[PDB]
């Protein structure tokens, strides 16, 4: 009826988005830098919960120690003041030239080695400001020719990285965990771990799996044509998604990080009809890139019209679960039936159940019709607000 | 020099490959049915090492018990004339119309049940007649819509099912694993464990994990705009490649299943470079469907295609892997450091290097070219025969 | 407030529509036949207007010349007894196995002239029936494999077939026009003129171009990633929008052809914006298939969501325009300047200009936001129907 | 046997391909930037036979008059020491922010007359250097949301755009024709004229068509998914192939730009077939960009190669083609009477033909093999060598 954020609906907004200066593969920035003390007065006038930032957001890459804390205690003071927080904090291993080839999985075992100890630092400074997930985006570990990256080692090189690193946080005692986040392609040619699949699968393999989890994006399942919707549902089933990146993207092409609900409007509605029905508790975090067309207001219209489409949505979708009519239609085409096991007699007696095989009328059971147009114009309804 | 297939290099081939009639969504069969004996003594003509089936391809469905045994016998009878082995076999759970929205994780019930029941029967099957691997595609599992299928629920109930058929194996003592083959889309518009890594990760979930693998297939990985030889190398890597699927696919778009080295050809390339690396020992099965232009003789000739293209890109990347220009572009390019440890000196020694990050010179770094373009069209020419 | 259609929307079907039995690449028939009669009379019991038929829809292929005017008099019955229209027709050239390398362009000539003849039988029958509109699919048009097809001879084909189409209605007198309905592929590896564009540029080669026209459907430009509406908006600037198909497509996959309104919501939107302030005239035609999932329920179902969500998305549409505050925004972002003449004033005056290079601000220019966010969200919230 | 290119071959680069510096949209730039000067001097150094380039590659933007003619006249002693030539000539009109939205259908009217006196400036410098074509991209003509742009009228400014131009050499007396490069995406949302066939119909609209052609890109026409050698067969086709940009690109996801060869490999042979036999004879011009991952040393080594993949594919395309085993195999796959027309004898001679229809027998018709495999497979034996 109104759809207003407040910090309780915790949502928020990495420095590097309202940040983004517009600068692309093609052009010049179209944007001034924002001060990181303007972005969390600006974001909480607007109902933000808080903000996250790579090291290179927050600390100018180079930076000596004096300007470092100098840095960091400017934005602490803006967050006192504001009563915003920091949830989540990343490293920058893609922007520097030195990280061509990659960071944990770069050739050379010397960049490797930097790029370990440059976000070890960041994981005691992001401990400090309170955050409980430290996410890691590997952009350059991947390659564009197939003799460039032995994808073995490459995957031996990066446990071993996420190994070192959850030793070092269980031996200062940091209660923080680890949330990798796919990307299939874009800046390299194929990216390792290129899809929540791919990462759910590596973090079985790692020492400490319990420490790890997943920070999908919306727009990069997508680049991949798969539906985020099923992948965030394998990712809950496995009880791994430990923070989400919300935003907007048009199919498979570049990475366009536009705003939330913008790009596929309907899976954006399954997305928040899951995520509220799962009772998903983390941060409502948008990754998104305010379009290089816009000046400043547009900056903030945008960052402003994330948070109102989720409430949109999740007025829409708990409309949806709570209809009766919609309720009667989830049992007409068995989605109770789909929640009760198939086989809780056991194995033995379904192989001495004649009527699962020798006398199962399958031409009956092939005539049913399973209903489920009938339920996704009931959803459509529900979404649009046409429910007579 | 000579690209002449014998039954040593492990050939296999589907009954319902060589045997497709033709039929696609829009047109009707333009070829007639193949005898399965027949397909038999053809393909151990050509220098085949043996042939997988569905039950429904080797036993039409609805057999009687009398007329499942004669089908059987005069199958058993061309294999032992001909010296052909069953390395593989698996089920159709998506044919027939009762399978239209699921086997293992269809809503109804009774038909998971029955889906159960027609899988254990052909377990029994393939194990008479010396199948090693039993795979499992669930092209039906999936959904057109956001609300037909909840994807946790239907993620519990393949847990069951497989969980099951694992329990059955064992208690049979039967020497049999299971791969799981992804695809991300068509017949069902999204397809549950779409690629790989959704599988791979499944499989950790399981009661037996050690029990099952992945049976990937080229064209299916390659709908999702996915580097097949790297998903390959992350089954590697997970000690899960149980088999796999050999065909072509000409980028993001149904599934074509072309012949082998048909498509992406530097991907091809780039495949057979890592399973003779890898010393991938399993069956090179082929998945392909000869086009429905193809008389009965265009069919052997695209059968005969698959072979022969497996067997010049094999000579193709041993004379890459051994010439000594490449092993010295190799090291220029620091393969040889991407598979030494990152910090096999430990965590602590890692953060008293000064060397790795107060007086790492990160611009000298950073200057040091890759050399991977000099690699790759190293890696061109001997793929062309040009080598001079 | 109420979404009824009722004829004067002039909502159509083609009979393969409602009356797809549901057998896919890999699987039977889930439903029986539909007698056309019968179809005629359900859709007009939904509000429709009329239907769309190919010639072996309504005539079963082989058909003697007696068997064909019987099934022409019954269809023509249930016309007369519903009021049910004829607009379009077209021709199967796709599912008979000797259409498996084409029909105007198949590489052997005797089939090529059968295709012709094929054609204009039906042709004679649409103009009989009082269709405006005869559509040319060229579903089997193309090639798998590049020495197949040498596609500047097929197109010589392809004009040679239209045009003397084109000699025959004109000899005939025939108050008929023609549409080619692009597609990029399937069931060919490649079709040709896949797009919009290439079959608007086609025709511009044709000996009498005003007789041809297009008619996009909404998942086959989106098969190719590309933007419907503003594909639709180049044939209407074209003057050659002569039909429309409309549906629903989950991005870049197999045709889905789901009902309209599935898929890309927000594309629907902006596409029916686009037609009904660009007053298009012609019939709002589905080319929709049921999911095999449904039973004949379902199916009438799915068909009236089809008019349902055009008439919910026609009104957001102009709600949108009619705002006020929607108006305001467009001026704000310059649409009215783009409506204007860059240089009515002419070349000569456009050199003499200095405003335009020597003295012209490009910084201040620059830093002008083109708001086209807020205007976004506003079109958001129009949709969505969340305006306050 | 030798793939050494001389400047009779014809290869030429943009200034902006050699001189990328390596800046992508998450990272800094890797290589220092060339002076134009010497990459002319390198390259010629290579084989090359000329180079292009933008204003803004040439001469810095802002460049005072005085500055503008010292740019020119060291190039153009480059040029003379040589014997370098420059048969091509752009515009940039997408890096500086003032054309955020677009050049020619920017919204801003002062904008578009301001990118059409950019363009008339370097028309004549291109004159001057003996350009014969001059490519316009309109990288920034699109949008990233629907309410932004109304495409006809942007159409309208597009064409109005053109003309304009056409009418200044008209009058100016200049012998240089315009070539439009299509691109459907990045870095806008949408491009409008997406692809070679949107390019082609829109050509048609202008006031004087024969000015205009295509410079169609390998790697964008497979952005989209589509077969690059169709597409350019029907520019040929056409009559509106003024030149042609080459380079790889690994299917739908961002603009990777690769060298020639790399990518789809099997495109690239069927390219060089179509382009050698139809007797292009423009310049063959590579559009790429040497990845951040390569020092210069890589840069002229990914350089060199696009040439090398050129040749070693022209020698293969013309070995298969003079191959008397593959001339047998295109009659057996009845390539020669799909050059033939297929009612030279008119249409009142195909009604009046029995054996086009009464008599045609279309089951055995359809029982012919099309053959298409064999010459496939004749033709992959041929790209890798390995006849016998
Ligand atoms: O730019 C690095 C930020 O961190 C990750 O979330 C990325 O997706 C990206 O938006
Ligand atoms: O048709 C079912 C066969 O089994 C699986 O390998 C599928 O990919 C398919 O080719
Ligand atoms: O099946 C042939 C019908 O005619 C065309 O409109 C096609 O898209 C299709 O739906
Ligand atoms: O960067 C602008 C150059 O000109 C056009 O050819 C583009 O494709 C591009 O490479
Ligand atoms: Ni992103
Ligand atoms: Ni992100
Ligand atoms: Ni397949
Ligand atoms: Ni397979
Ligand atoms: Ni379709
Ligand atoms: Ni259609
Ligand atoms: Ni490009
Ligand atoms: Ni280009």
């Amino acid at each position: 009826m109104n759809y207003q954020p407040t910090p309780e609906d915790r949502f928020t907004f990495g420095l590097w988005t309202v940040g983004w200066q517009g600068r692309d593969p093609f052009g010049d920035a179209t944007r001034r830098a924002l001060d990181p003390v303007e972005s969390v007065r600006r974001l909480a006038e607007l109902g933000a919960h808080g903000v996250t930032f790579h090291d290179d957001d927050l600390i100018p890459f180079g930076s000596s120690d004096s300007e470092r804390e100098e840095h960091v205690k400017r934005f602490r003071q803006a967050l006192d003041d504001t009563g915003m927080k920091v949830p989540m904090a990343t490293t920058n291993l893609f922007t520097h030239p030195v990280f061509k080839d990659g960071g944990f999985t770069a050739n050379d075992r010397d960049v490797r080695r930097y790029a370990l100890r440059k976000t070890i630092r960041n994981i005691d400074l992001a401990v400090e400001l309170g955050a409980e997930t430290y996410v890691a985006w590997g952009g350059r570990e991947g390659a564009e020719s197939g003799g460039a990256k032995d994808v073995r080692d490459a995957l031996d090189r990066m446990k071993e990285a996420f190994d070192l690193l959850g030793e070092y946080v269980t031996s200062q005692g940091y209660d923080i965990r680890f949330a990798i986040e796919p990307k299939p392609n874009e800046p390299r040619g194929d990216i390792l771990l290129p899809t929540v699949g791919h990462a759910l699968a590596f973090i079985e393999r790692l020492e400490r799996p319990e420490l790890y989890g997943v920070n999908p994006e919306v727009g990069h399942e997508q680049m991949a044509g798969l539906n985020f919707p099923h992948g965030i549902a394998q990712a809950l089933w496995a009880g791994k998604l430990f923070h989400i990146d919300l935003n907007g993207q048009n199919g498979i092409k570049y990475d366009q990080d536009l705003r939330f609900g913008a790009g596929d409007l309907r899976a954006a509605f399954w997305l928040v009809d899951l995520l509220e029905s799962a009772g998903y508790s983390g941060p409502r975090h948008f990754d998104f890139k305010p379009p290089r067309t816009e000046d400043f207001d547009g900056v903030w219209a945008s960052a402003a019209g994330c948070m109102r489409n989720y409430l949109i949505l999740k007025e829409r979708a708990a409309a949806f679960r709570a209809d009766p009519e919609v309720q009667e239609a989830l049992r007409a085409s068995r989605l109770d039936e789909l929640a009760r096991p198939t086989a809780a007699d056991g194995l033995q007696a379904l192989l001495d159940d004649r009527s699962a095989f020798e006398e199962f009328d399958v031409d009956a059971a092939a005539a049913r019709g399973m209903a489920f147009e009938r339920l996704d114009q009931l959803a459509m309804d529900h979404l649009l607000g046409a429910r007579g």
